């Protein structure tokens, strides 16, 4: 798992996200969609977004970004003790939304990129290591539930 020190880093980094949850959420989703257009096809409500300008202009996309990062923040603040929080998400993403685990790798990478982009020189090597571990833990625990369901 993560050490106490590592969790403290993760939640310190998370402070940056919480100052502007919508802005971070928006940029994370745009990074995902532009980098991996197939991901956009999983969202009936974002399929109409034909350009980054349109994405940037979408208030509903920002709204969804807030929902997303709020959920992730809840999970992170449990410091690995997140079974109750993670289970329903694993299940809706496998069974309803059909999100391959690869897309969760994509969005994890997007979060790391966005943190650097918004906080250049202020997301240090130790912070990136800790945040990376936390996101891998999240991914890995979801993947365990995906395996249970035989999804993908
Ligand atoms: C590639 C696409 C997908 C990725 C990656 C992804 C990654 C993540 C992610 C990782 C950090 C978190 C946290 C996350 C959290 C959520 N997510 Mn998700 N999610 N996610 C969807 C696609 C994806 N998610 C879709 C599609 C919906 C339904 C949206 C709608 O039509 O209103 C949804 C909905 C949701 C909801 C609403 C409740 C529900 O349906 O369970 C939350 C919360
Ligand atoms: O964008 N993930 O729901």
């Amino acid at each position: 798992g993560l050490s106490d020190g590592e969790w403290q880093q993760v939640l310190n980094v998370w402070g940056k996200v919480e100052a502007d949850i919508a802005g971070h959420g928006q940029e994370v989703l745009i990074r995902l969609f532009t980098g991996h257009p197939e991901t956009l096809e999983k969202f009936d409500k974002f399929k109409h977004l034909k350009t980054e300008a349109e994405m940037k202009a979408s208030e509903d996309l920002k709204k969804h970004g807030t929902v997303v990062l709020t959920a992730l923040g809840g999970i992170l603040k449990k410091k690995g003790h997140h079974e109750a929080e993670l289970k329903p998400l694993a299940q809706s993403h496998a069974t309803k939304h059909k999100i391959p685990i690869k897309y969760l790798e994509f969005i994890s990478d997007a979060i790391i990129h966005v943190l650097h982009s918004k906080h250049p020189g202020d997301f240090g090597a130790d912070a990136q290591g800790a945040m990376t571990k936390a996101l891998e833990l999240f991914r890995n625990d979801i993947a365990a539930k995906y395996k249970e369901l035989g999804f993908q």
